[PDB]
């Protein structure tokens, strides 16, 4: 298509969101650039009314699928770029389990040289105790909290946490871990008070490696214990 | 309690795993280095007996929490470094829902200068049609598929997908997404055969930005259609 030719290079992006969640009105502005040749987006978003009343992760999918990399044998299936530069409307209903709902209406157009995503958002029926208005969602997507407790009868520690592996069909494969650590030597060990480990893992592959392999990068920090009149 | 002193610098890591899942024996070796000062690990793992009979993401938790960064006011709660260099035994039971069960016994200790994680794993009761032995697990944790289908009545598409936001207490906040796109223009558009966009996002913060903000990095690739008959 001809609209495809507008994404041959790097295209500046402007996002403008105006939202209203349970009466709390807010606005977001974002700026950055997209590179459909590699399917890469870089964006910075700013709340321009003060503090966001909902967590940032719940707004990621609302804040430009025309920057997807379509492999060559699929270029004829790229609805998104084919609609440019006049653009497309994008409507969504986002239903949070046991909580409120976002309704979403964006226009994704070209304004001059710039790809613009201009959104209205309306969230209703959110629970003030819930995970959204109560601000309980982790910020990085892959952050798992591993809650550690001491077990003085065993001279060690215990933990139990859930990993929910993404399944290729959009399903999830739950993995329920029960952990038990005990010292190998008979010297003294620090048994802890209740805290947790915030863990992040990034998996990747080395394309120059013939063997079945995993390249893993991990960031782990302990949390859950604050200062107490120090 | 003098064990934290062994983790002040960068420490070479050796990981060795002997496994048996539904009678398939395998072995993994892992090499790399850990930096407890920053809570950082970089490791490369190689299946040394051919192909791995399970998805790599199911082995990650099995394959060294003594490299976590304990803030200064908590160093008194660091069991893992405290048990060093004799080390600790780590036993787990991993229960895959509607599927089998891993049991793991590892010994994490210092052999010479190197921190060695030495595991024995046993998995029983796995379904051959299941997500594990059937290798249906995404490799990257933040990879989501946005499933796309044509809606020719409105001259556009329609998409559907789920996002599972992690909650601080360890549960998950599910978000069902129902998407509809139509063109603004009057010109002609491509209507697609069913496919999906494979989407990944990384979120971060500018420490020097005083306003409430989000810095976002995204990688999206259409997939789910294959080359036809040709060469």
């Amino acid at each position: 298509s001809k609209g495809e030719e507008l994404f041959t290079g790097v295209v500046p992006i402007l996002v403008e969101l105006d939202g209203d969640v349970n009466g709390h009105k807010f606005s977001v502005r974002g700026e950055g650039e997209g590179d459909a040749t590699n399917g890469k987006l870089t964006l910075k978003f700013i709340c321009t009314t003060g503090k966001l009343p909902v967590p940032w992760p719940t707004l990621v999918t609302t804040l430009v699928q025309c920057f997807s990399r379509y492999p060559d044998h699929m270029k004829q299936h790229d609805f998104f770029k084919s609609a440019m530069p006049e653009g497309y409307v994008q409507e969504r209903t986002i239903s949070f389990k046991d909580d409120g709902t976002y309704k979403t209406r964006a226009e994704v157009k070209f304004e001059g040289d710039t790809l613009v995503n201009r959104i209205e958002l309306k969230g209703i029926d959110f629970k003030e105790d819930g995970n959204i208005l109560g601000h309980k969602l982790e910020y990085n997507f892959n952050s798992h909290n591993v809650y550690i407790t001491a077990d003085k009868q065993k001279n060690g520690i215990k933990a139990n946490f859930k990993i929910r592996h993404n399944v290729e069909d959009g399903s999830v494969q739950l993995a329920d871990h029960y952990q038990q650590n005990t010292p190998i030597g008979d010297g003294p060990v620090l048994l802890p008070d209740n805290h947790y480990l915030s863990t992040q893992s990034k998996l990747s592959k080395d394309p120059n490696e013939k063997r079945d392999h995993m390249v893993l990068l991990e960031f782990v920090t302990a949390a859950g214990i604050t200062l107490g009149m120090d």
